[PDB]
């Protein structure tokens, strides 16, 4: 997260870190057994880390649970990032508490202008590299479809939305991939892609979760 702020420990209790020897992506806990992340975060050997603030120190509220299965969306296209969503099943159910909590799925799509919360442990620099240990947060509005398409001509599908600031300076970034965009208490977006981080006229692009609720519900009912 570039241009954001320190969230405060466990104030984003649905945020997960995906670990394969090191943090590589975020995700969102949607019930005690399932995490939503980005399809571009797929890899084998995932451990889900819940209850994290400092990802380099055991602070006492974590739960570390291996994934038993990952399900990338059947229509994910890794060239266009259309349908950039993946479900991860936990080998055992998380113990839900004030520091480890699920985030609701949306029942309607969020509106342009709505302010959302984006979070993660990704790079905090727009030029150069610095990775934080504690969770970072950014408040950002959903942008109009026309401004999103003008920023990324020929690249925005109906399964994507832009959020952020056309002036630059505030954005998600590498390492925030797969993490949540929460608006009105619902998971409306997944950190997906952008052209650099926090660059002028290049806001973040996010998977539009409301288009996937039927797939998520049917998949978790059968796996
Ligand atoms: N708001 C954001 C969020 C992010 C997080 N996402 C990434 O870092 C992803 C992971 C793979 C690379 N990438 C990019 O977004 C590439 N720039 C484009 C690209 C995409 C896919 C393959 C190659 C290139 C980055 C930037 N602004
Ligand atoms: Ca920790």
């Amino acid at each position: 997260i570039v241009g954001g702020y320190t969230c405060g420990a466990n104030t984003v209790p649905y945020q997960v870190s995906l670990n394969s020897g090191y943090h590589f992506c975020g995700g969102s806990l949607i019930n005690s057994q399932w995490v939503v992340s980005a399809a571009h975060c797929y890899k084998s050997g995932i451990q889900v880390r819940l209850g994290e603030d400092n990802i380099n120190v055991v602070e006492g509220n974590e739960q570390f649970i291996s994934a038993s299965k990952s399900i990338v969306h059947p229509s994910y296209n890794s060239n266009t990032l259309n349908n950039d969503i993946m479900l991860i099943k936990l080998k055992s159910a998380a113990s839900l508490n004030s520091r480890v909590a699920s985030i609701s799925l949306p029942t309607s799509c969020a509106s342009a202008g709505t302010q959302c919360l984006i979070s993660g442990w990704g790079n905090t620099k727009s030029s150069g590299t610095s990775y934080p240990d504690v969770l970072k947060c950014l408040k950002a509005p959903i942008l109009s479809d026309s401004s999103c398409k003008s920023a990324y001509p020929g690249q925005i599908t109906s399964n994507m939305f832009c959020a952020g600031y056309l002036e630059g300076g505030k954005d998600s970034c590498q390492g925030d991939s797969g993490g949540p965009v929460v608006c009105s208490g619902k998971l409306q977006g997944i950190v997906s892609w952008g052209s650099g981080c926090a660059q002028k006229n290049k806001p973040g692009v996010y998977t539009k979760v409301c288009n996937y609720v039927s797939w998520i519900k049917q998949t978790i009912a059968s796996n």
